[PDB]
């Protein structure tokens, strides 16, 4: 055990309500300029900020409860124990495990999105690359 249990650029798993488990990537948070916290000052309650792949732009601080390290897509079954939804799902897969292969300071090149005040936007490089 290590009391930081991930940084800028670590891909992971995280459970928001709703959602099924989703591929994510920690990340700085645009006006914190922090990637980890704890909430209310509570030494128990540490959060990280993700940003979720996938179709459109988003992100959250999530409890470290709900992350799990990311390996890839066949650790869903064990983790787990819809239209719109699966196809926005199965192209963040798609984008988790091309970030796998690659090295943190390309990955966090790459992905992360594009900050335009308290805007989020796609990387302009993954916007270039499908066309946009
Ligand atoms: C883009 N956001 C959304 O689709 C919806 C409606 C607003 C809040 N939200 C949301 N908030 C959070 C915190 C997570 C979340 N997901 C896990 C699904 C999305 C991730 C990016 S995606 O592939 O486009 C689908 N979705």
């Amino acid at each position: 055990d290590h009391l930081l249990k991930y940084n800028v650029g670590d891909l992971v798993w995280s459970k928001v309500s709703g959602y099924p488990w989703w591929p994510c990537m920690v990340s700085a948070d645009p006006l914190l300029h922090s990637y980890t916290k704890l909430k209310g000052q509570k030494k128990s309650a540490r959060q990280y900020h993700v940003q979720f792949f996938g179709d459109a732009p988003e992100r959250a601080w999530i409890f470290e409860k709900s992350l799990v390290a990311f390996e890839g897509e066949g650790q869903f079954e064990k983790l787990c124990q819809s239209g719109k939804l699966r196809a926005q799902w199965e192209m963040g897969i798609v984008q988790a495990e091309e970030a796998a292969s690659m090295s943190v300071e390309e990955r966090k090149a790459k992905f992360t999105f594009l900050y335009v005040g308290d805007q989020l936007h796609l990387n302009p490089q993954v916007a270039k690359e499908a066309g946009i």
